[PDB]
């Protein structure tokens, strides 16, 4: 955990969201695949409501592009100060913010509702109300009196749990914890690394609990969810850049029953 004190946002974004893993031109890339999972899920029109929380958002916004048009009150979160500060730079359009234009464009492309990418970012920024600190390890992740409207109508978390858990049991608990933030009948979109044990974030060297699709499925169940969908993306050879040892990426659509 203390390892996350040396976690550099810019280095993290450069290792995962800049070429080649960030190139969105090739359909078979992880970028295109990921945005497509989110887009298709929301297009079914079943994941809906008023509020939505992004667990461990880190310095990224992609995971909310297709979502934002379905929830008016979006709450973003993250353990690290530096990460909330990097999100702010992009939300306020301040100088030195990360450039997600390519992602917005592609999300607009995938959705195919003829929307320009500027209207997409404008809507996301508009709907994101707050950027709160969080710790999935605490039984009440956000705290006692959190500004965030609870319980949420849906949850979204990408590459957080398994990246902050030392073993399978912590992973399981952290999932039990965030599930308390979700309203019964609510929806969870969990995205993560498959069979990953480490990944670099600049000077930081984060340890990870390698998990499998089945271990993830079982976990979602043990936490009272009905797995609506679960897909896998096997990391290609040319996307093995040395910044980690991820084997694949998983996408899960679970509904709290
Ligand atoms: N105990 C904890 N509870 C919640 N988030 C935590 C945490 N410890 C670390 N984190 C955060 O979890 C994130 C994992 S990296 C994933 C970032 C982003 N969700 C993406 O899709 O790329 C980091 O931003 C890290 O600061
Ligand atoms: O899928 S990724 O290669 N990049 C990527 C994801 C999604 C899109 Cl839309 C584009 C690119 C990736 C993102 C985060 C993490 C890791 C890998 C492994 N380390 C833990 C964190």
């Amino acid at each position: 955990a203390s390892a996350y004190q040396r976690f550099e946002p810019r280095a993290y974004l450069r290792n995962n969201y800049a070429p080649p893993r960030g190139d969105l031109c090739n359909p078979n890339g992880v970028g295109p695949w990921k945005l497509r999972c989110l887009a298709q899920t929301f297009a079914t029109g079943e994941v809906s409501g008023r509020t939505l929380i992004d667990i461990g958002s880190g310095p990224t916004v992609y995971q909310l592009l297709s979502a934002c048009s379905h929830f008016e009150d979006i709450t973003m979160t993250d353990f690290l100060e530096v990460n909330r500060q990097e999100l702010g730079r992009w939300l306020q359009e301040e100088p030195g913010a990360f450039n997600w234009s390519m992602y917005s464009q592609h999300a607009c492309l995938i959705e195919g509702k003829g929307e320009c990418w500027q209207d997409k970012e404008r809507q996301l920024r508009a709907r994101v109300k707050r950027v709160l600190p969080i710790d999935v390890h605490q039984p009440q992740p956000l705290g006692a009196g959190s500004p965030a409207p609870l319980p949420a109508d849906a949850l979204v978390s990408a590459f957080c749990l398994e990246a902050v858990s030392p073993d399978l049991a912590s992973f399981q608990r952290a999932l039990d914890h965030i599930t308390t933030l979700l309203r019964p009948g609510g929806h969870l979109l969990l995205i993560g690394a498959l069979e990953e044990s480490w990944y670099l974030a600049g000077e930081a060297r984060l340890t990870v609990v390698p998990v499998s699709e089945e271990e993830v499925r079982e976990a979602l169940v043990r936490s009272g969810y009905k797995v609506r969908d679960l897909r896998t993306y096997i990391m290609p050879a040319h996307l093995q850049t040395g910044v980690d040892d991820v084997k694949g990426v998983f996408f899960a659509w679970a509904q709290k029953v």
